[PDB]
């Protein structure tokens, strides 16, 4: 009988299952639906760090298929139609197919966390995770950092900034930002070389950074690809065990303790399927009801996108291409939009060019957002997936936030050393960057349009969160406690995306990675 049964070898998964099995006695079991990616086939669309957009561009060959979801919240005069969300699907999970940016986010965002009732994860709390999880290339023997860790963290160079890189910080500067350097130990507003985790010109998931060659041989380590479970096993109140479908047979394994580390859109769904989750829902699908627990599936979180794309002008195309680091990620903005006060730090942006498409982009999304969604079961089957509503913009600051980072925009782009282009900003999707949308001076005068375009065509930055969050012992919304066990059964935690009680000001890779091993170190101690 294994003692851990880990579902879903993403970016938690793979932490958990490193963590757990450094202790031979413990008997530990990762499942995962997609495909391995070992050291002697790494797919090339995933291998290439440089790129890290090209599993985006291969459809849905690493990434769940057809995984709908409603973005933007219901609104007079809109028909919104469901959009496909990319998750991962392959060992590494989010960390085999993500942007590779690697941030913490801000200290509030976790003393939040504990403020809402996770003793123990306020930033205090969650930083010796952050320390633990990286190796930092720049800063790693500085406090707040760590340098022994599995997963590398870089940034680039300055000195290697483009030429347009280096003009368009000249107008963050005109605008009052300073260079901050290294976001993820400097908390206040500003710009930024981002920090990302690559090995050279290779992606490094979480998959290789903790699930290595010499991991993978631990006697106590097993390792379960193309392999999906289907739903838990449970006697009385205790999950014991999960079944998984392997090619076309189907398997039962037990487990004293099952861990869901699924993803934020399947771990819940698993929770409902096993009839964990509001009883009212669960009786309308005729789902026993094992445990009443009215937050699975709610306080879904997300960062709200949108983008800005201007074709490049000569200038800025040859200036586009002075770099001396390659396409590496090369600037970040975290600024403030003043919607609400209660709320600093709320936007980030990012300016840059692209010579190949022939375009250059400000792209930006709420980092802090105030609407939050949900999602349920369409149905009881196990294949399924859930009906999911991000419910974007359905508080109206967030939709403020949207039409400030636009006005911000606006700014910098006034400044000399941008404004020398003569680059004619036009909307647009944020993972599309395409002709098509409206020219951004013509649309800031018309408050009806700006909002209807706004509301039609608000994205995700990927960062599905909270689902099944962590809070207070005695919170009927909780769902997990402060390490990730279940409330209302035994034998069952839950310990990626889904626990975070909201998301960060962060893209959520790092905030995983560290989640995972304050939840592994949990489980051990
Ligand atoms: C396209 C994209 C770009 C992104 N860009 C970035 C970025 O640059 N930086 C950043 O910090 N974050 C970014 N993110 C987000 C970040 O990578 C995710 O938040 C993170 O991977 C969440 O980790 P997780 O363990 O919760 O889920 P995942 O990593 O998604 O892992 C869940 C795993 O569970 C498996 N699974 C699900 N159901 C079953 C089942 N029934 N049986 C077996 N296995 C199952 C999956 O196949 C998957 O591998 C991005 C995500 C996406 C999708």
């Amino acid at each position: 009988i294994f003692d851990y049964v880990i579902v879903g070898g993403g970016t938690a998964g793979s932490v958990l299952a490193n963590r757990l099995s450094a202790r031979p006695e413990n008997r530990v079991l990762l499942i995962e639906a997609g495909i391995d990616t070992p050291e002697n086939n790494i797919p090339p669309e995933i291998h290439d760090g440089l790129r890290p957009w090209l599993p985006r561009l291969s459809g849905d060959k690493f990434f769940w298929p057809n995984l709908t979801i409603h973005r933007a919240a219901e609104h007079p005069g809109i028909t919104r139609e469901p959009q496909f969300y990319e998750q991962g699907r392959l060992l590494g999970g989010g960390s085999s197919v993500n942007m590779v940016v690697s941030n913490r986010g801000l200290p509030r965002d976790y003393d939040e966390w504990q403020a809402l009732g996770a003793d123990g994860w306020d930033w205090q709390g969650v930083l010796p995770y952050f320390i633990k999880t990286e190796r930092d290339a720049d800063y790693g023997d500085d406090p707040l950092h760590g340098n022994a860790g599995p997963i590398p963290i870089g940034r680039v160079d300055s000195r290697h900034w483009s030429d347009f890189t280096v003009a368009a910080t000249q107008a963050l500067e005109a605008a009052g930002l300073p260079n901050i350097h290294d976001q993820n130990a400097r908390f206040d507003d500003g710009y930024f070389p981002p920090a990302f985790t690559l090995k050279g010109e290779e992606r490094f998931s979480a998959a290789r950074g903790y699930l290595d060659a010499s991991v993978r041989v631990r006697p106590n380590l097993s390792l379960w690809t193309e392999s999906r479970v289907l739903k838990l096993l449970t006697t009385g109140n205790a999950i014991t065990g999960v079944s998984v479908l392997r090619g076309r047979e189907t398997l039962q394994v037990q487990a004293r303790e099952v861990i869901l580390t699924a993803g934020a859109l399947q771990s819940p769904a698993i929770l409902l399927r096993t009839g964990i989750g509001p009883a009212a829902d669960l009786h309308a699908l005729g789902i026993p009801v094992l445990a009443d627990r009215p937050g699975v599936g709610r306080n879904l979180w997300e960062h709200s996108s949108i983008g800005v794309v201007a074709p490049l002008t000569e200038q800025a195309r040859a200036d586009a291409s002075t770099g001396k680091a390659g396409s590496r990620h090369q600037l970040g903005i975290r600024a403030s939009s003043g919607v609400d006060p209660a709320t600093p730090s709320d936007l980030f942006l990012h300016i840059g060019a692209d010579p190949v498409s022939g375009l250059a982009s400000a792209v930006f999304w709420v980092n802090k957002p105030s609407s939050t969604g949900w999602l349920k079961l369409k149905d009881a089957d196990p294949f399924s997936y859930p009906d999911v509503d991000f419910n974007l913009l359905s508080d109206p600051r967030d939709l403020g936030r949207l039409k400030a980072g636009l006005r911000l925009i606006t700014h910098y782009f006034a400044a000399p050393s941008l404004a020398k282009y003569g680059l004619a900003l036009a909307l647009s999707r944020f993972a599309a960057p395409q002709p098509g949308g409206p020219l951004l001076n013509d649309l800031l005068q018309d408050e009806a349009a700006l909002e209807r375009y706004l509301r039609t065509n608000v994205g995700g930055v990927w960062a599905a969160s909270g689902t099944a969050r962590i809070g207070r012992a005695d919170d009927s919304q909780a769902v997990v406690d402060k390490a990730g066990r279940v409330y209302g059964v035994t034998g069952l935690r839950v310990a990626d995306a889904s626990i975070m009680p909201t998301v960060p000001t962060a893209n959520t890779n790092l905030p995983t990675l560290m989640l995972a091993e304050k939840i592994a170190d949990a489980i051990l101690t």
